[PDB]
């Protein structure tokens, strides 16, 4: 079923995508890809398959769009089930569709922004170069711009669960008042 599988996460989406969520149970057990190597997976990976296409499916949504953000969002989803991290290198690729598509607005769009917050929001590793960049961004569009209200409801529950925690610092006091005055 390794090989047959991947077939779906080719993005034949027919409203399938959401039977491809039923993996997600599975992927709750180890998904040992992202802490080690890929090698590490025993007669299952065949995750290598399966994180080749979701590193690779950032081609077509950066190189230009509800197809292809949809199927981002369920493989990013599912890869990122039980393990919490990932590459920067995809990251790097693929924050900048999340801008291209805030500046694209003059339905679905909105779920995928909030899967894509979830998504990001759970490890900071950039070195405060591209950081700055993504909390303008969040600033200037999710608190100014937002024409949804669910979205920003999200980013309130972001920043809440950022100020919640107390042990480590993922956060810093500069960026998480600009985001307090700001909305």
């Amino acid at each position: 079923l390794q090989r047959g599988i991947a077939a779906c996460m080719t993005c034949g989406n027919t409203k399938v995508l959401r039977a491809v969520h039923s993996l997600l149970s599975r992927l709750m057990s180890i998904f040992p890809t992202e802490p080690s190597t890929s090698s590490v997976a025993s007669k299952y990976e065949e995750e290598c398959l399966y994180a080749a296409v979701g590193k690779v499916i950032y081609e077509g949504l950066t190189n230009y769009n509800p197809s292809q953000l949809f199927g981002t969002l369920m493989i990013l989803k599912s890869a990122c089930s039980n393990n919490p991290s990932y590459i920067d290198r995809l990251i790097s690729v693929f924050m900048r569709s999340l801008q291209k598509m805030v500046r694209e607005h003059l339905g679905t769009s909105e779920l995928v922004m909030l899967s894509l917050e979830l998504v990001k929001t759970r490890l900071a590793v950039m070195s405060m170069e591209m950081r700055k960049n993504f909390i303008q961004a969040i600033l200037t569009s999710l608190i100014e711009k937002s024409p949804d209200a669910k979205i920003l409801r999200a980013v309130v529950k972001i920043v809440e669960e950022w100020v919640k925690n107390n042990s480590n610092q993922t956060p810093t006091l500069r960026e998480k008042s600009i985001l307090l005055v700001k909305m």
